[PDB]
């Protein structure tokens, strides 16, 4: 599934994204937007064997299980697919315990390079929320 901009940000919301760990709702939406595309379907492999899923590009090293990363973690109790459903719950919710962990959005490096800094109200912008 591609989300619209403002699809995605009315799921986020819902989901309890807005304000979470006190990034705007406008955050999030640009970290999908450049992270995935709004593409819920979007893979891509890391140089170390790893591989990033879904609309948040969530790192099979750490977060979630997808039988092919040896030595990896799974911190999010889950398959790497669940995060490649049309239903956005896994991924928000294993995002949640990311954001969590420390470092906070820097964890998504098209956050940190293209979305921190600048007015990701934008984002959300028109949109009925
Ligand atoms: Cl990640």
């Amino acid at each position: 599934k591609v989300f619209g901009r403002c699809e995605l940000a009315a799921a986020m919301k819902r989901h309890g994204l807005d304000n979470y760990r006190g990034y705007s709702l406008g955050n999030w939406v640009c970290a999908a937007k450049f992270e995935s595309n709004f593409n819920t379907q979007a893979t891509n492999r890391n140089t170390d064997g790893s591989t990033d899923y879904g609309i948040l590009q969530i790192n099979s090293r750490w977060w979630c299980n997808d039988g092919r990363t040896p030595g990896s973690r799974n911190l999010c109790n889950i398959p790497c697919s669940a995060l490649l459903s049309s239903d956005i719950t896994a991924s928000v919710n294993c995002a949640k315990k990311i954001v969590s962990d420390g470092n906070g959005m820097n964890a998504w490096v098209a956050w940190r390079n293209r979305c921190k800094g600048t007015d990701v109200q934008a984002w959300i912008r028109g949109c009925r929320l």
